């Protein structure tokens, strides 16, 4: 109900798909809202191609209430960051030296399972990694793995991350290593990962950029939408996690 439009509800448990990325951009500040919203606009564009409910015009800033969460559109008609949105983010940042959510937006849809939201977490000290996350909702029978791969590749091109995790909420309690990233439905790593290294993987999608393979998306399930309630989906994602660690391909969260 308030999972997408309220600011702090991103810390609460919900039923839906979650794509979490960790990156290190030494040129990105926590006050550079224009660059944050422009990167989010690229991710929104990938979602808008799949569903009309994700169109840029519908997206709004998050708020402390449903009323102020529907007042400010995130983008202009062309998809660029809107000035009213940048004006609000600059005023809320004023004085506040510490914030756990930057450029937090939602698709303005309050209907169950029809909503979506995303936010950035930029650290100015750059000792801890920067973060980006997006929440979409429970995948139905018409949820193709290629559609999720397209959204992950767009996030890789927009943030050049060190890791992207894609899994339904609640998979973290089911992953083999709690100190290392989970495979879930998909896992992106900025390394060339082959069939010989991970023979359990149902798909290994190469991600290319600047004239070479930048990384690989590891897919556990390709026949149906990944379900945390399906013990077969969890067991194969768990086997892939064990395989990746056995060959020192899976880093610890603290080491990222």
């Amino acid at each position: 109900d308030k999972i997408h439009h309220h600011h702090h509800h991103e810390n609460l448990y919900f039923q839906g798909m979650e794509i979490k990325a960790m990156f290190r951009d030494v040129s990105l500040s926590s006050r550079n809202f224009s660059e944050m919203l422009s990167r989010e606009s690229k991710v929104v564009a990938a979602l808008a191609a799949k569903s009309p409910l994700m169109a840029h015009a519908n997206w709004r800033l998050k708020g402390n209430s449903l009323e102020e969460a529907t007042l400010y559109p995130a983008f202009d008609a062309d998809g660029s960051p809107s000035t009213p949105a940048l004006a609000v983010l600059n005023e809320e940042q004023r004085g506040k030296k510490h914030s756990a959510s930057h450029a937090a937006i939602w698709n303005g849809n309050t209907r169950p399972n029809e909503g979506a939201s995303m936010s950035c977490h930029v650290s100015d000290e750059k000792v801890l990694p920067d973060r980006f996350s997006t929440r979409l909702g429970v995948p139905d029978c018409y949820a193709k793995s290629q559609d999720l791969a397209d959204v992950v590749t767009t996030i890789v091109a927009a943030f050049n991350p060190l890791v992207v995790e894609a899994s339904p909420e609640g998979y973290f309690d089911k992953q083999v290593f709690d100190d290392k990233p989970g495979v879930g439905w998909m896992l992106y790593l900025p390394k060339v990962i082959t069939q010989q290294q991970v023979p359990e993987a149902r798909a290994l999608i190469p991600v290319s950029a600047k004239g070479k393979q930048t990384g690989t998306i590891i897919v556990s399930v390709t026949d149906a939408p990944f379900s945390v309630d399906n013990p077969e989906h969890v067991a194969i994602a768990n086997r892939i996690e064990i395989r990746l660690v056995d060959q020192d391909l899976l880093p610890a969260y603290v080491d990222i």
